[PDB]
């Protein structure tokens, strides 16, 4: 049996272990963190994330996405709060076939952790990768106290999130060609209590977004109700506009509460531990790293965050990672070698992640946000209902289809601009030749 040793029992990490484990792969595991399925007295906080197709596809071949989506709350749609006018909720999709999904980030890690054990994987917690000696094939962990243990390994998959101690060992016997991207948002997580969004009526069946330019939050449900917010926000005033709100400028829980009851009038009332949360959870950072290279020989590989951290705004990393161990069991299960295996997930791989990375950059705008705009969508609307083959929303495609990101992308921007020209010196859609647009639609877009 051929084994293998990944670092980082996270989405990716485990997803992979379960499926080669499956497989008859000899598997070990090892995570930095306790194991969360021991029950502490330990006070824990709900991060949810936004399970989309090509997440739950990677689960259903997985055999773990009944089990997953039984404890995940329907997102309909984009449920928009503009103080003024009563909330807005736009649709993600053609019915209830198309929705995203709002997981819970344990009981996810909890399913997938059971998912790894079953299929025979052997997984080690409260071990954190240090080094690694490509040459001697040995690796050192630790836990907490800096008590090391060392490994021999033959296939070491990075697993290890945006951080990677694999990928920083890497970057010492071959260079990676990474691009770091900092990103001027910092993120804090809020909490609203189930009482509290029955008494303002928030949506339980939606994704919530409270537009504001330069900054914004979110809140996605949980299964009792509550949501948890998050606030995206500039770490820093820039030079250029100094007065403008940013991390820096709240210096405690009452300033953040200022803050939101002048520019968040209707969601303040809602966030009861507002102060709390606010000096209690940590500014989470953001950014995008490309590397050029994400792996050595046979010996080493990244996936997931640990191969291309990208930024939160399209609620496609978890997706991405999950495509991701797919893609790399099915690379290493069949290759003739893992030198090949891992050369060949790599070049199928990269220009995908290369790809949401762009279109995660690029949803900032379309969520903390028109009048042109409001013409191309409706232009947009006809096309897909005439050609709903050939004229798929780009965040469909993102979301609902697999069809690789590259080609999402590639296919959203001749869509893009066929609206944008269609539209360009008209005032109104009775002045737009529908059949014209029709045309260009089946002339420059194959049917899927
Ligand atoms: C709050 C939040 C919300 C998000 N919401 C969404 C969403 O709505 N939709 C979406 O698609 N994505 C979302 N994401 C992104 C998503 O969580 C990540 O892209 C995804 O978890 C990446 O999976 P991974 O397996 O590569 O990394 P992770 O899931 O982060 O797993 C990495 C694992 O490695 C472990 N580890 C780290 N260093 C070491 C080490 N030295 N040795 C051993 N173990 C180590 C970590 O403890 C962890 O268990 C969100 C991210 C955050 C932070
Ligand atoms: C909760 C998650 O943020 C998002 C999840 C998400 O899912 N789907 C979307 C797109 C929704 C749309 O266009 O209508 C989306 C956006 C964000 Cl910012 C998050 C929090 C903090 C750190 C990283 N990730």
């Amino acid at each position: 049996a051929r084994q293998v040793t990944i670092i980082g029992a996270g989405l990716a990490g485990t997803l992979v272990a379960r499926l080669l484990a499956r497989n008859g792969w000899q598997v070990n595991l090892f995570e930095r963190r306790p194991d969360p399925r021991i029950e502490t007295g330990a006070r824990g906080r709900s991060i949810n994330l936004a399970l989309a197709e090509r997440g739950a596809h990677a689960l259903r071949l997985a055999g773990l996405e009944r089990e997953v989506l039984a404890e995940a709350v329907m997102m309909r749609g984009r449920m928009v709060h503009v103080p003024g006018t009563p909330p807005n909720l736009q649709p993600y999709g053609r019915d209830d076939s198309e929705v995203i999904w709002s997981i819970n980030r344990d009981r996810l890690n909890r399913i997938l952790l059971d998912g790894a054990e079953a299929a025979g994987a052997s997984i080690h917690f409260n071990l954190g990768l240090d080094s690694v000696d490509f040459a001697r094939q040995r690796l050192t962990l630790s836990n907490v106290s800096g008590e090391r243990l060392e490994k021999r390994f033959h296939l070491l998959i990075g697993a290890d999130g945006c951080n990677s101690a694999v990928r920083q060992a890497m970057a010492s016997v071959v260079d990676l060609g990474e691009h770091l991207e900092t990103q001027p948002h910092g993120y804090k997580e809020l909490q609203i209590t189930p009482e509290a969004s029955a008494q303002f009526n928030l949506e339980p069946n939606a994704l919530h977004i409270w537009p504001h330019g330069d900054y914004m939050c979110i809140a996605l449900p949980n299964l009792d109700r509550s949501f948890t917010v998050t606030l995206f926000l500039h770490h820093q005033s820039p030079a250029a506009q100094p007065a403008s709100p940013s991390f820096a400028q709240l210096v405690d829980g009452h300033a953040a509460r200022r803050f939101f009851q002048r520019q968040f009038p209707d969601l303040s009332p809602m966030l009861d531990s507002l102060e709390q949360d606010f000096e209690h959870h940590p500014t989470g950072k953001l950014a995008t790293l490309r590397l050029t290279t994400w792996h050595v020989g046979g010996q080493a590989v990244l996936l997931g965050d640990a191969a291309h951290p990208m930024v939160p705004f399209h609620g496609q990393g978890m997706n991405c990672a999950l495509e991701d161990a797919v893609a790399l069991a099915e690379h290493l299960q069949s290759a003739a070698d893992n030198a090949s295996a891992l050369a060949a997930f790599t070049a199928q791989r990269q220009p995908d992640a290369l790809a949401i990375q762009a279109m995660a950059l690029e949803n900032y705008v379309e969520m903390s946000s028109s009048p042109t705009y409001l013409l191309e969508r409706e232009l947009g609307q006809i096309m897909a209902q005439r050609q709903p083959t050939r004229f798929i929303p780009r965040y469909s495609m993102v979301t609902f289809s697999r069809l690789p990101y590259a080609q999402a992308m590639a296919r959203g921007q001749i869509q893009e601009q066929l609206l944008k020209f269609a539209v360009a010196n008209h005032s109104d859609l009775t002045s737009i030749n529908l059949d014209a647009v029709e045309h260009e639609v089946t002339r420059c877009l194959p049917p899927l």
